[PDB]
């Protein structure tokens, strides 16, 4: 069926071809590291020498890298290839620079989708599996049933920019949360106590975390931020306490500094008596 | 029934005297702020002059206070009464703090039990309710069943630290995961994107955390961190791109740049082909 051209293959593009190749889709590769696309030339891809051949030999071109920056190294030297071809960028940048990918490759006369694929690569084709995507809708519709293939589409508007901010934001959370289990099972281990006696406690307050930021949401679209139940005096005198505890275990002091920043910056903006919400007001952009 | 005291009324040391009142114990409550009692001595408490007047009248003397430094305040106004007391602190401090407070309440004649309450005040008493305990075994024993009123009580150890080093951990990931959605929600916001339109994203990105996060504890427990599913550079590169964009947006850039940092360092260490478990290997202790 269709010929569709992915380009970098990590373990996301990887999974990627193999569920093209699962679905009757032929797939022409190409990697830097050539020696990479081994497994999935046996699964059925053919492999091509250049970029510019790997362009020409399809309409759909999937990117699959670490930046893009890496997209200018690729399609630089492929530049009279574009003319005609839809670029799906499913890797990870600012929004800034994905709306200035996407006016470079139009001036090259091609179609450009941003995508951010929120799951890993062993779940890529599976139910769990979903994908922002934005940009051109006509464009957009006449790929979907292949897209789909990767994880259900979410296509959250034109602008080009939506998909990566919504990346992004997904992001923030994802790292924060690796980070702040690492950090937390670091004070742990810091006391001589083994992480699998902490881990059913680290497990149960993420699970639980959906129920304490439900109500926060109508705090922060209203600013209505009231202490009554828990204030930032207690909550930055905590954080406080954190970034001791951190220093006496010898961990590190960068992340739990940060936190106890929101607090600080809260309480000189005189919201020592509000809700943990207020931090909000530190950390949005000025309406000014 | 059984007078036990309570030093502290604020949101969770209200919650805590009702939960006792509704379950026939009597309560002896005293506060900086003594209007503060109004509501709790209306359902049933007995409001009293001084601290030495509540620690005098109960065995068992429960703590909720903002930090350790207002035990030694309050407390200090006592110190005679305290001979014979069970002293139960349920308030965030350092461990090193927790064991040094042990040692003053010790000496003055008293017994000292840490807690960390693990809800906040609308759940106190209820079935979500459970609290880190740690030190003298045989005191906490003499008391489990009072203290049970207030939540689950999980026995740490006597090390009276660990209920404190608990509560600290469990806080990290709490008021991380708080200022982690209130960035993400700011980078939303900033591009005009409305908050109820991420929120669906927000709440599923942390009901699937406990799923990615189980099997990194076997490779933390070990040292074993495979990069080939996703590694540092990868992760770290995303990182960089979250402070560009921050930077961008006009947004708090002190959380996304703790972050980077994890990265950085784990790259200048060599784990840029390692998992994301490997940041632990840069996070902790020097052994
Ligand atoms: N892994 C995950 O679980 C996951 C999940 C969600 C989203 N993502 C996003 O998916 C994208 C791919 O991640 P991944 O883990 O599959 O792969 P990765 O480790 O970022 O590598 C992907 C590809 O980028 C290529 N590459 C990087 N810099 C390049 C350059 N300057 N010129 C040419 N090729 C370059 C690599 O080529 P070589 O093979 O030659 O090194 C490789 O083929 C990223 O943007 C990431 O944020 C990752
Ligand atoms: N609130 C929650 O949701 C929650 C969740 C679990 C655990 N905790 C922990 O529970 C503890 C209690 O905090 P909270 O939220 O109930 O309220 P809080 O704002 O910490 O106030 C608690 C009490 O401390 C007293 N206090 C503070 N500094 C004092 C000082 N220097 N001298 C004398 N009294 C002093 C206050 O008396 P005044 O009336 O004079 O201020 C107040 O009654 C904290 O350590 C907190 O970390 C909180």
């Amino acid at each position: 069926e269709s010929m569709i051209t992915l380009i970098g293959l990590g373990p996301m593009g990887q999974a990627m071809v193999r569920v093209l190749l699962e679905n009757g889709h032929g797939v022409t590769v190409w990697n830097r590291t050539a020696s990479r696309a081994d497994g999935v030339v046996a699964a059925g891809a053919v492999r091509v020498d250049t970029p510019a051949d790997a362009v020409a030999a399809s309409e759909l071109v999937l990117l699959s890298l670490t930046d893009y920056a890496a997209m200018y190294d690729i399609l630089g030297k492929a530049e009279e290839a574009l003319t005609g071809k839809v670029i799906v960028n499913l890797s990870s940048d600012t929004p800034e620079k994905t709306r200035e990918a996407a006016e470079w490759v139009e001036a090259r006369g091609a179609k450009f989708i941003a995508g951010g694929v929120m799951v890993p690569a062993a779940l890529v084709g599976k139910d769990e599996a979903y994908v922002f995507y934005s940009g051109p809708a006509d464009v957009f519709e006449k790929h979907r049933e292949a897209l789909a293939l990767i994880g259900r589409p979410d296509f959250l508007g034109e602008d080009v920019r939506l998909a990566q901010l919504f990346y992004q934001a997904q992001l923030d959370i994802f790292l924060n949360s690796l980070s702040a289990f690492m950090h937390a099972s670091a004070l742990v281990r810091s006391a001589g106590v083994p992480l699998e006696k902490f881990w059913p406690y680290a497990k149960d307050n993420f699970e639980s975390m959906g129920f304490y930021l439900e109500p926060a949401v109508e705090q922060i679209e209203k600013g209505d931020h009231p202490g009554d139940e828990a204030d930032v005096i207690m909550m930055g005198a905590s954080a406080g306490h954190l970034v001791q505890a951190s220093r006496d275990a010898g961990i590190d002091v960068a992340l739990p500094e940060a936190v106890k920043s929101h607090y600080d910056r809260a309480i000189a903006a005189g919201h020592g008596r509000s809700s943990w919400t207020s931090l909000f007001e530190i950390i949005k952009a000025d309406r000014k």
